[PDB]
Parts: structure tokens; sequence; C-alpha cells
């Protein structure tokens, strides 16, 4: 009976912009019970929606919701084309709508089902930012008082009109997909490098010791140049330097791992396990970012997080407005659970997107409380959802100041 | 209220002799639903159900038995002396207990709970032996007859009074813990080195090449020794050459790897990842054979055969019968979801032993099938065990002809 | 003038079934001049479309086609999101497309424009394929009488219902994605490893040593398993063996080269140097299988090629009727210049096919001859292409005996 | 009718001497269209001459021109006795005029055949240099006002009579090869190491962080003492330390590499990629230094800087006056194409030698602009040429305090 009622009955995605794009994959079983999963991949997203309604959502008609496992390797394994961010993050829409189910059926929270409960909130960062060091430090003070015990501090590099992390004008919410084609932001290394340790000192100056401080390199130095920075800002003691450098080629962290102290963090670009085991295994890192949505789910990650729990590597899921609230639900679900949790980044979606995604985790004082619903406690209100419809936007590029196209 | 329901109301040894002696540990929750492992380890039991009755047992009560990570980790980092064969089995054994109270609350067979079938059945090996080539041969015909697809074959050695995997009087049931103290057995390996070939060559022509075909060398050999008889069988293309040399120093298959595509198994005497983690790494093996009664339990061995996965190592429990129908049932259930799923090692119990421990796995045409109860699928017949009281039984001890004390 | 005349008018995708999908890609210059590029990526090739018309297209428009460096790096680094099929396929398309726009402006075929000729030719080689050895064996004959100076070797296994190569019925043409939804092929290692051998020992007893021998293992093997099969079929004298090992984990070939003189090939499935530059650097291959429409292009297939060359790999581009004219047209060229050329995989398209796509390569006596036309020498007959609308067709999934969802 | 246009007609070099010898080898097509190459080798010029003239250029004669790729590889592995820089040199004087050719032919500038801009312009560098610190002080501000954004800073060491990049005499233009036969200069490291850093202080404190500034050690270190130059000037943040030991061990490089932040580049003096495949591969250097006329030309010289660009290395192309202007002009369109472009030196040519060798390059604020007309924009005049005919000069010599024959 159990197996009759877990056949897929019916399965689609659900486009929507509430502040922004989301693609969300739901999974109906026989029984009634449905599961959703995040689908979102900021910039490309109708790339991910095609891999799903095309080939992938006739595919699961049918078959076996209970089988998470057989699933995931019959869509990684059968596509033939292994890996790759359009892939990976429709494999993960898959699994998450899955395990979602499982949970439900199992009439468990998913952290339940994973292996229950290592710790009794999630600790969180915000971002913090600013057009100047004293703009960035009242944001730090206004969070601060939210409770926050950890945020990641960027401010505006002078000489330089944009950067990464700070809002094109002041007040205003940063969404860096700003624009239906790619803005065009300019950079300097140099004036970046003789900036940035300002920015931290002060922050130590005005708040102390006792706060996590995180900054997000955004991928535009070379190895020896984020060494440099790395024991620049060793004094400030930084809980994370996060993306120093472009590492398609892994080894490109090795310099700077070599040189410096100050804690890496690098993983929110990639999609597998294979993008980042040899950063793991030879202690180059100290927190992987691959989030759920785009590392192929909960299967994939629970591997992930395992093979980096065995070199001391903790996890830094990337928790950006682009990844739904599905996927936020079940990264806390995930952090409450996982032995080797690091720190979960927050980055609050919109009052509107919040209402199309209800969900039962909770934030307090600093923290994410995972909900106790059974499944990820995350569900979408199609009718809400079909109130916004989608609208492009691409996420910027970056060029140097001779014209070279960069890294953003 | 779940919670209050899965508080640990009671947990204790249970140890019985049905034909050889096995220790179970059982945890009943406040709600009734009780959950039981493994925590047999052959020839030393007693150390393990002190280790449990005297350590583990009175911290258990009053905890949350839905905390399975929780509870490995406060085992595991707590004990403060970690890893080790009596330390890991008594984990190993709440591990299992725990996951059965969790597939049985989730109302699923165990299987389910870690990620649903990866397949529909699981193939065995079975123990072909003999006093002579052709008594083994004989097991052999008898054991395809029965539908196995895969043999392990041993066979005396002319010269050698006693060797591994031969009974002492013909037709008997091999029983290796068979004394009080105990027995020594006299070894000579050059006599081994030439003899061993001759049998897979007989196995080959009587039996052909679809055949699987295993041999455990059983840590007799140096690393070039076992590199020579890796060669000279690689014409017989077995199915795995089992445990060549100890490898305390995992440097020590190297040059075995180095020397012969026939493929290696080791790992029942393991207790750990750490035991075996640059032997998977570095391509050293292509089967890992730690148990769950010694490996930890399901949390631990599910991290284990995901680490082999990357490079392409598979699983191959260790399954004789000083593991009792707990770690089976529970082996089988893993054996049903992991994706790389090598071979389960089939020792049939006694049907005492069986009576003692009811099950719902069962062997059809050489396979196992995972059964569908909640849990594990196994449970102990306390007042039926309470008829076979506890009757020390050491395993042999190898000496080679000199005197010297070798590996058993 | 020229850049004026170089800015982009338009662009498009354009997608046709002539006998299999196509996805193409199109590019119109202020000039009137266009340029094609192949983005069809077999059983995924919606994810592409929609890639390229929703994300990549409106970028293109107003962009300067003469800057084919800028643009393969403002979409690959641009992306956020970096290598992957769909992503470096779409890459591909327009990275071709603007290659063949650069050709014409210069009044030169493709190969001129990349250094010239290095070869008078291109050799190639022919898919031989049968149920029984025998059935290949009058493939081989066939092909040696249309001049094919090297053939692939494929035949069917015994005890085996469906392998790689095979046609499941007699004659009739081999194009894998046979069917809407994934076939399910049935796989078994062993009965294949006792039969390969064989093949080859019978094309050597009727063709003789001058004929240069092919076989495509097609990513079924653990590594101590092609090692076995390299050193079974050294004798022989292979060509190369393709695809041993899935290679996700590029140290997966180190065993396979450590122990057999066997050469060997890989890189169908690959996407990015990132992908192989391990593979390569460590010498473990001979041959490197990435082609032009996966591989990010002309732009990127040069740097693929040119690391080979430090290493003595060669080119042998994956050539199957899933990839266009376009494509071909385009390899041919690459073929043409590049000093390392190994092989050209020739994997005649339909009749229907080269209709649609108009081209001026050639083929004579077993091998390819470049066009001398500007541009890469294809086109594409719009009116002729709106007549065969798409027809969803996905590639086979391969499950082993025992139902576990294998490598196809 | 376009191969016999490309058929070499005509081969010759001519020798001048406008300030200092330049060696050009020019190529004549049947079409009338010529190619010129740079072949000047410092103080070694004749050895190129003869290779070219007796050697090279009669086997070019009825050559097509078209043929690069096969022309480059001809002559590279026909020579037998392969790289070296009289070799390397003559090699890229007939690449350098094929692309010149190839260029014109297609009716494009020859970034436009590269694969087309990806700057709008090329930063340089300036050499400032002066007696004191104090007079290389003034050439930095003078540099400043003619709108360089980047220096390279020597000044004499006190206690040592002569030091690269440092007139004999104030005012006087620096032209290394001073002398018919070669100067004699006297070196001592312990006075240099313990000065340079007080040069680096000096420009910091007058011209503050924005400058990019430069020096070059001119391989006068052991290993230990380049890190602890580096070690010493990390305050002062230089853009690189250039050629610091002697590298035909390209293992020299690991300690400096292992123990300082600072950048650093090496290559001026290296002719193949096989001279810094290792110490790009190993990411022992930020900057790559080899030029067009010394590194085999365009054909290898694009090889050389794709290989860096996989390991964040980038080009800083060798400028000085005694490679033509030919060579600047080819290299400014690479300059203008190439991903991973750096810098680009500049030592400003005599004006007799800007006429002689007529060029479309530009020089603006700091920066050159490539050239637009077809070919690399560079011309010889040869009846200007012939009034200035061949002077011999030597590179000076470097010996220690006690007359140990050093590295100049
Ligand atoms: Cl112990
Ligand atoms: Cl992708
Ligand atoms: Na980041
Ligand atoms: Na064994
Ligand atoms: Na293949
Ligand atoms: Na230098």
């Amino acid at each position: 009976y159990f197996q009759s009622m877990m056949k897929i009955r019916d399965a689609y995605t659900i486009v929507t912009c509430p502040g922004r794009n989301f693609v969300t994959l739901k999974i109906v079983t026989e029984s009634g019970t449905h599961g959703i999963g995040d689908a979102t991949l900021n910039g490309r997203e109708m790339a991910v929606a095609a891999y799903l309604d095309e080939h992938v959502v006739p595919a699961l008609i049918g078959r076996d919701a209970g089988r998470i496992e057989d699933t995931w390797q019959y869509l990684y394994r059968g596509a033939y084309w292994r890996r790759g961010p359009v892939t990976m993050t429709a494999i993960a829409a898959v699994d998450m709508a899955l395990w979602d189910i499982k949970a439900k059926a199992a009439g468990m929270p998913l952290y339940q089902l994973l292996g229950g409960k290592s710790r009794e909130r999630v600790m969180t960062y915000a971002h913090c930012t600013g057009q100047t060091i004293e703009d960035c430090l009242g944001e730090v003070a206004r969070h601060v008082e939210l409770g926050y015990r950890a945020v990641r501090v960027q401010s505006g590099v002078p000489g330089i009109e944009t950067t990464y992390g700070v809002a094109k004008t002041p007040g205003e919410r940063y969404e860096p997909a700003d624009s239906s084609l790619p803005a065009e932001h300019v950079w300097s290394t140099e004036k970046y490098l003789n900036h940035a340790p300002k920015l931290f000192a002060a922050v130590r100056e005005r708040f102390g010791d006792d706060l996590h401080v995180l900054h997000d390199v955004h991928h535009r130095l070379t190895p020896i140049e984020a060494a440099r920075l790395g024991k620049a800002v060793e004094p400030y003691h930084l809980f994370w330097l996060e993306d120093c450098v472009p590492a398609e080629n892994q080894e490109s962290l090795r310099l700077i791992r070599e040189h410096t102290t100050t804690p890496l963090a690098i993983g929110e670009v990639f999609n597998s396990i294979h993008d980042c085991r040899e950063l793991i295994q030879n202690q180059w890192i100290d927190y992987i970012r691959m989030p759920l949505t785009h590392g192929g789910g909960i299967t994939a990650m629970r591997r992930v997080a395992d093979l980096a729990s065995l070199y001391h590597v903790r996890t830094g899921f990337h928790g950006p407005t682009d990844l739904s609230p599905v996927c936020l639900g079940a990264a806390i679900h995930f952090d409450t659970w996982v032995p080797n949790f690091g720190i979960q980044e927050h980055m609050p979606h919109t009052d509107e997107t919040d209402a199309v995604f209800p969900h039962d985790y909770r934030f307090e004082d600093g923290h994410f409380l995972a909900g106790e619903s059974p499944g990820h406690g995350v569900d979408i209100d199609e009718e809400l959802a079909a109130k916004y419809p989608y609208e492009r936007a691409s996420l910027p590029v970056n060029r140097l100041e001779d014209g070279t196209l960069w890294h953003w």
C-alpha cells in the first residue's frame, strides 16, 4: 500500500517573482502528499526550468518517490553529461522535494530523519554594508541590536565607483541581480587591497573582539594577492575570508593557505563534491559554502559535509535572497543535525517572498530555530505565486579599469 | 509529546550462547518502543558487555533516543579515549538500537530511512571449504545448487596441519572460536604460496568463468608475498583477495596494489574510518570489509561507504557467525540502500541462533531480501535467550614452524 | 566602418529534428554576414535552448561580434556559475558562430585563421558494430572497403541482452537516444571482461596488424577492472581504449595507467579544461575526446589541445550523430590545423540532416578534407529545418543485474 | 589563386643600427604582400643573422606563407637541435613575419586575428633610474607627469660603482650594450640587500600607494637572499620583484615563493615554454616576462600565455630598446587580445629607430593603443635602414668584489 501511495502522480515547476525570481519544483504522490524543492539559479533561471520541465519531470511520473538515492543516481548518472550548475540545481530540486515527502511520510521534521538535533539553535550572520566604513559600522551596530553574533562587512573602495555587497544608493536593499541585462562594474585590485584592512580595523575599534566578523573577497584576487590580504587582516581575527580567488583550479588556494592563518571559506559557485574534494583533503579551506539548491540537494550535501568533517572543515551554507525559503528551511534542518556546522548566512527575503513560501523556521536573537512540522517545513502558495510573473534579471559583470572582463 | 515518548526509559545488555556467544544491547523508550543493536566482539565479549553495563548504559537513561548523531558524538568524543574494538562495538550497539527505534517511529523499514532501495536484492557469497581441493570443490558444487553466485574458497595446505577456513574434522561446521583458551595453529607461508594457485585453477577448471570466486589470505603474508600471490592468481580472475597483510600501517597495501590487478579487500579488523581513510583515498583497495557491529554502526558506516564511493571502492561487509542476526538484518537494510554495494558475506547462523533472534530478512536464490517491517526487522526473544548461558570461547593463535607468534 | 558592420543585429536559436534533434545558434551582424554554432546537448536539448534564448541571446544584441575572446570571458565568468554541460554548450555555440563570422570577414576558411594547415587530410574512424563478433567483423570488412583505416569495434556480450554500441535489431542504424524516456539496459561487468578480448583477437585474426582498432568501454568499469582489461588486450595493440571509468575524480585513471600500456582515451563527457588538466599533466591519457560543441568551442579547445601537446596527448574529438554537421565542419577545420591531431570520429549523419546543414567538408578514402569556403563552411537551411519539429528523445540508463543504477 | 599568391617569393634579413643594432627578417609573397619579424638578439646579433641567412631563409623560398603552424614546427623540430636563444629568435622572426602577412591577407589588425580586443588600452611601465634615491625619485615624478601609472625603480648602491639600470653618467640614456667588448662591472650582494628597501620606502613616502612600483633584481641573488629581500619589501607592496635568481634550474624559485608574498616576475632570458612550464604549474611566479622576439613568436607565446592563465599568471613582456618596434607593435596587438595581460614594459626607442620602423601603435597617457592597420602595423624603411651600418656592441659582465664572474 505504501508503495502505491508513494508513486509519483504529478510533478511540475512554479516560477514566481515576489521581489526576485524563484523556480520551485513540486512533486505530488498518489497519496496526495507533496514535496517541494528549490530550483532557483540566479540569472539563468529558465535554463533550470527547461531542464526540469522538458527532460526530468516527464521521467518522474510513475516513479516511487521513496527511492531518493536511486532517483539521485538516475538523474546524475543518467543525464550522461554530469555535474554543472543547471544540472545539479535540477537534481537538487528533485532531491529536496523527495526528502520533504519522506519526512512527511515518516511524520517527522527533516532534522529528525537526518539523525536528530546536534544543537539547540543555528547561528547566523547578517550582511552589514555601507558606502563608507562609517556607513558599514552603522549597519553593524544595527544588527548587533537585532541579536546577530556575526556580521559580514563590506564597504565602498575610494577610487572605485562600485564594489561587491554595496548598494548603488544608500539605505536601499542590496539585490545584485538588479538589471535585465548585466550591469557593468569597474574594479581595481590594488585600491581594494590598500583599503580593506582599514574596514576591519575600524570594526574592531568600535565593536571589540567578541563579534564574529566575516568578509567576502568575491573572486577578485590572484592567490599571492589573497595571501597578502590574509596576512594583513590577521590582527583582526576574521571568522573567514571568503572566495579569495576563482577556484576551478583547486590548487589556487595553496599559496593563500601557506602564507596566512586567516580562516578561509569557499564554495558558493560549486555544484559537486568534485569541485572541492581536493580543497578539503589538502586542508586548504576551513568552511565549505556550497548550498543545498546548487549542490545537488540533501543527498549530495550530506556526503560533502561528511568529507569535510574528516579534515575539520565546517559548513557555511551560502544563504542569499536568490535561494528561496524552501532552501533556507531545508538548510536550517540540515544545519540543526550536521555535527560540523559552522554558520548559516542570513540575507532576509522580502515580506512578499515570505508570504509566497509559508514556513515554520523561526529567527530569534541572531539564530534560526528549525521547524517541527513534518517535512522541511516550507510550502508554496501557488495562487499567491501566480500574482508575481517572472521578470528577467541578470547578475552584473566586473571589468578592470582597462576594460578587461574580470570576475564579479 | 514525541520527545517525552522518545526519552530512554531503560537500557540493558543480554548475553546468550545459542551455538556461540552474542551480546545485544536493548534500549526502551517511554513510548514502549524498543530498539536493539549487536554488541558482539568475538573472543572479547565481556569487555564490551562491561563497557556498556558500567559506563554507557547509565548515561543513556533519560536521553532523547531521537538524537542519534548527538549520542554517537557524545559516546565517541566523550569517552576521551577514542576508537578501538571494544569502544566502537559499544558505540555501534547503541547506534544500531537508536536507528532501529527511529525507523519504528517513522513506520518504515530501515532501508527507507536511509534513502530508499538502490537494488532489488542483495548478492551474497558462501563459505566453501574443504580439507583437499576436491573437498572444497564439492562444497562449491553444493552451494551453486543452493543458488549462490559467489563463493569463497579455502582448502588445506599440504605440509600444514591447520589453515584458516578449514574445519579440523570434515563435514563439521567451521566455527573458529572453538576452544575456551586459544587453540594453537602452525603456519608456513612458503607452502601456502606454492599451493593456493592450484585451488583457484581447479575451481575454474570445474566451474568455469561465470562464478564469482573469493579468497581470504587472513593476514598471513608480507606485502611482497601478497604481490606475488596476486600476480599468480590473475589468470583466475578472483572477485577479491582479502586481508593480504596486517594493515595497522595502511601503507602495507602499496606494494601489492602496484604489482597486481587482482582486486583487493580489507577491513574486517578495523573499527574506524581512520583505519582506512588512506587505503581508500590512495586507491589501494577495491572493497571495504568493516561491518556495522564493529565499525561504529550505521552512523559511522554511512560515512565510510560514502568516502569509499569517491574512489570506486565498494562495500563488502564482514558477515561471520559472530555478528548476530541483529547486525545481519541491519546490514541487509544498509546493503539495500547503499549505492556502492559490492557483496554481502553469508555464514549462516545455527537454527538456535535464528530462533533467539527472529527477523524478517529472507534468503532466496543466493541473495538476501530486506525485511519490510519498521525497524531493522530483527528482535530478540529474551526468554529463549536466557536458556543459553554464556560459554567462554577464544579465537585461535597462529605460530610459524619455529614457534614465532604470527597472525591468525 | 568594420566595427559598425560587426555589431550584432540579431541572434536566435533554431531547433530541428531531421533524424534526431539539433539546436543551432545563429548570429547576424549589421553587415548581413552571419555565423552559426552547434548547441546540441543530447537528451537535454531544451536546457541549452532556454539558456541561450532567455539569458545569452538578449545580451548578444549590439555587441561587437569581432570580440571573440571578450565574449567568451563575458559569458563564462559573467554567468557567475561556471562550467557544466548546459553552460559550456551555450558558450560553445556563441564561440563557434563568432569564429564563423571572423573567418568570413577575413575571407578565409577557418583552418587558415587558426594558423594554416598542418596536414593534407584528416584520418577518421568508423563505428563497426554487431550482435556477435562475426557480425562486427562483417562491418569491419565493409568499412575497410570504404577506405577507413581505423575502426571502433563493439559486439554483444553473451548473457547480456543489451550493450553499448550495438543496435537492438541487426542492420538498423544505431542512434542511442532511441526513446522518449530513457530505455533501461542491464549490465554485467564480469561477463563483459571475459568476452571483450575475444573480439579483438578475432579482428586481428581476420584483418591483421595494419588496421587501427579502437574500443569504447563506455564508463562501465572500476579502475582495477580497466587495468585488467588493458593488460588483456595489449597483444592486440588497440589504437585506444576509451572511457574506461567515470572520471569526475581524475585520479581514477592512475591505476589503469600504472598497469597497462594499452593507449587510453577519455573526455567526451567533459566540458572544461578543468575536467582534464590533471589527467593531461600527469600523463594518464593519450587522447582527449572533448569536442567543440560541448567543450566551450574553438576558443577553449585550442587551449585544451595546446596543454595536451606538452605531454604528447593528441586530439580525438567525439564525433557522434548528436553533434551537428556545424560542429563536424568546424572540427575538421580545427583537425586540419592542430599539430597534435590524433583522429576524428565519424558517425555519419542522415541524408536529411546533411540536407538541413549544407557544408563543404568532403569525405574521401577514409579521411575528411577541410572545406575552402570562408567560415567553417557549414550553413543551415532554415526553411528545410522548419519541416522537422523537435521530438523528445532521451539517452538510456544502465542498471546492474541486481537493479543498481549504473553508468551507461 | 590565394595559395599561389601566398607562395614565398623572397626572404631576407636587414641589419641596421639607428641608435643600436636591430636585425629584421622580411618575407615577400608572390602577391607582393610582405611581412616582417624582429630577429634582434642583443650582443649576439650576427649569430641569428647567420642562422637565418644561411640555414632558414633558403628553405622558406617557395613555401606557402599561410602555413604558419607547419612552418613553426618545420623549423623547431626540423632544426634537430631544439630551443635556445639563437634558434628561437630565428623562429620568432619567421613566425612574426608570417602572422603579419596573415593579418594583411585577412584585412585585419593582428589583435583581431587573435580573437579581438580584451581591453581598450595597454598599461605600461617606465624605467625610472638615478644615481641616488633622490635622482630616481626625480625620474618617478617626471614619468608620473607623462601619465605613467607604473614605474620600475633602480638606484645606485653606496659602496658600489655600477649597478643594473643606472647610467654611468647622469641624464644620459641607459643603453646597457654600451661597449664593443663587454664592460666589466663589480657587484656586492650584501650592500645591495641592505640598501634596496630604502629606495622603495622613499618612493612610497614621496608618491603614496596608488603608483605601481616595480623592481628588477637582475639575476644577482641566491634563493634565500631573494626570500629575504622579498620579505623586507612587503610593506611597500611592489607590483613585482623581477629576475630574483638565475632560473635554468626552475626549482630556484621555490624558497622565494615559500617565504614572501611580494609578487614575482621572471623570464626575459627564456626562449621556450620548457624553460617555465614548472615555474607556472607550481605557482612560483606571478608574471611571465618572455617576449615575442625571443620566445618563438606569436605561435609559441599564445601557448605560454594560455598555460600561465590556468595558474593566474599574467603576461609582462620584456620591452627593452633591444627589441625593435616590430616586436613592440606585435606585442601591443598581443597585449590587446590576451585575457591574462599584466603589463607592458616601455623603454622608448630613439627617434632614429622610430623613423626606420614606421608604425601605427600610439602612446597616450601612460598606455599603448594598438594600431588598426592590417598586419602588426609596423614596417621597415630599407633605404633609411641602409644609412645606419651595424656596430658591434656587447652586454656587460658582472664580477664580485673578489673577481668571481657573476650574473649581470
Ligand atoms: Cl578498545
Ligand atoms: Cl550545467
Ligand atoms: Na562569496
Ligand atoms: Na578475512
Ligand atoms: Na566513449
Ligand atoms: Na629583468
